[PDB]
């Protein structure tokens, strides 16, 4: 184990700094004796993801706040954790010199770092491009004889995603996602601003555009790289909008429903990349659940939809998440992009926000506590402008590089992401736990494949809240939530 480097740079919370021959890094995983618990802490004051053990006590008195499980509660299976690699990503991350890079890959990917295992990868360029560019930019191309990968997938993303799997002890899973198709199949003839598909489902145009999934997956599957889902696109609502800035294409939830049925479902499954899931929506959970009803309630579209993505950008989870789930139980939700730095008062990127790392925790318990089996970031790194971005529509990112200086800071999002990704394995389940009176925690529960118990408390408050967990199994685990502190409680149960 290496601990953390601390840099201020002002903030309420301090970075993690890294460079070609220091990065902050785990002992190999170890569970705790029968008995015991493990507990991860991560605090403003500054600790990150320290490791301690206290005994599991068979008697408790008091009237401080109980958190109960529930095991025989049973929820949703968990998919994984992750985040995309964009071009601003793989151009960030290859500047760096090659120790730092792979220190860099082994943070998010290595078991001495936080065990990532799920990659999402833009079909073409988006604003975290230096450039816009299709697979398909020659004019009327519908036999797609000129669609090839640029570089930006042969020299930058493909070789970093393959490392990042060499990398990883647990399977990885990619999620592709296009922004926009080539201009020549759009009503508006230009990669971003008002525009959909040309004609209707089923023509020339919709069958062209599903018949370049097919010709993407071909193309990474020559690289030997294949995909565990695709979604139907990026932000369909984005190319609704009059003057929207960067590559989109615009979709009506029926214009959806449509493509799926008629175009992107039959071209899909009558291909060698039948296997691949389809996700439908990756927009705002505001468009729930009536997008979900427009596509689901066609049962020529339903039987090729495997799930609904969802963004985290503008965010009420039971009337959205919830109620979607009661339509739909059989139709995983998942998000499958997250981000920060949409505060007009503040900058893109504030190296050592506490507050923007609480943001991504209580997230991601919300959605736990809504049905959403992972969690997708975005950008894996960006610049200390939270670049580049061909539009300047800069954001924060968990790993900051700063290739002047061939270093890389880990944010507070990076450790708070980690007291979840680190600890919940593809296939863990979410399971009840229930407080004994109000308090103002956020907590969740969930038991691994092997039958073992992790909870993860956030405390976003400044107050001290003492607590005691029971498992009826094995008895009481009693601890102290710090202000401003997020601990990942692990245990066996036999
Ligand atoms: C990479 O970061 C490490 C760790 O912060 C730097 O190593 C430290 O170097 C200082 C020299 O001022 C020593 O006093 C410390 O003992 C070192 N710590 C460790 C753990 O070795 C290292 O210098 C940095 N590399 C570069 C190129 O700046
Ligand atoms: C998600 C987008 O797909 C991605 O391209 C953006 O970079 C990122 C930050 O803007 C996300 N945006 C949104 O969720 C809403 C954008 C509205 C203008
Ligand atoms: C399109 O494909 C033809 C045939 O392979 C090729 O000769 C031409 O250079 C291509 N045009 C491009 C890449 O702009
Ligand atoms: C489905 O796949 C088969 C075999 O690859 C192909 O011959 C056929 O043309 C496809 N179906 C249609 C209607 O194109």
């Amino acid at each position: 184990a290496r601990p953390c480097i601390p840099k201020s740079f002002g903030y309420s919370s301090v970075v993690c700094v890294c460079n070609a021959t220091y990065c902050d890094s785990f002992d190999p995983p170890t569970f705790p004796a029968l008995g015991t618990f493990s507990r991860y802490e991560s605090t403003r004051s500054g600790r990150r993801m320290e490791l301690s053990m206290g005994p599991i006590q068979a008697n408790h008195t008091g009237t401080g706040l109980l958190l109960t499980l529930q095991p025989e509660q049973k929820f949703q299976k968990v998919k994984g954790f992750g985040g995309a690699m964009t071009d601003a990503a793989a151009l960030n991350i290859l500047a760096l010199s090659p120790p730092a890079q792979n220190l860099l890959l082994k943070s998010y990917f290595s078991e001495e770092g936080i065990g990532y295992n799920i990659i999402r990868v833009p079909m073409a360029s988006c604003d975290f491009s230096i450039r816009t560019y299709t697979y398909a930019d020659t004019p009327d191309d519908f036999q797609l004889h000129n669609f090839s990968l640029p570089e930006e997938d042969t020299k930058l993303k493909i070789p970093l995603i393959h490392r990042a799997l060499q990398l990883a002890q647990r399977p990885v899973s990619l999620l592709a996602s296009p922004w926009t198709s080539p201009t020549w199949l759009k009503t508006n003839g230009a990669v971003n601003g008002k525009g959909s598909l040309k004609g209707q489902p089923g023509d020339i145009y919709h069958q062209t555009w599903a018949r370049y999934f097919v010709k993407f997956l071909d193309a990474y599957a020559e690289h030997k790289l294949q995909f565990w889902a695709v979604t139907a696109e990026n932000e369909p609502s984005a190319g609704l909008l009059s003057g929207y800035p960067f590559q989109c294409l615009g979709f009506t939830p029926e214009h959806q429903r449509d493509f799926i049925a008629r175009d992107l479902g039959p071209t899909l499954a009558n291909s060698t990349h039948h296997n691949v899931r389809l996700l439908m929506l990756d927009d705002q959970r505001l468009l729930l659940p009536h997008w979900a009803k427009v596509v689901l309630t066609d049962p020529e579209a339903a039987k090729y939809v495997h799930g609904i993505a969802v963004h985290w950008y503008l965010d009420p989870a039971k009337a959205t998440l919830g109620e979607t789930h009661r339509l739909f139980p059989n139709t995983m939700l998942f998000a499958s992009e997250a981000c920060v730095g949409s505060k007009f008062w503040e900058q893109s990127v504030r190296l050592g926000s506490w507050d923007r790392g609480m943001q991504y925790s209580h997230s991601i318990i919300t959605n736990l506590l809504y049905h959403v089996v992972g969690w997708t970031d975005w950008n894996l790194a960006l610049n200390p402008e939270g670049g580049p971005n061909w539009v300047r529509n800069f954001v924060d990112s968990p790993i900051i590089v700063d290739i002047t200086k061939d270093t890389f800071y880990k944010q507070p999002m990076f450790y708070h992401l980690g007291h979840f990704s680190k600890f919940i394995p593809e296939g863990s389940q979410r399971v009840g736990l229930v407080a004994s009176q109000k308090n103002d925690l956020d907590a969740v529960a969930l038991m691994h494949p092997d039958g073992s118990a992790v909870v993860v408390v956030l405390n976003r408050s400044s107050k001290d809240v003492p607590l005691t967990i029971k498992d009826p199994a094995v008895g009481f685990l009693e601890t102290i939530s710090p202000g401003y502190s997020i601990h990942t409680y692990l245990w066996h149960r036999q």
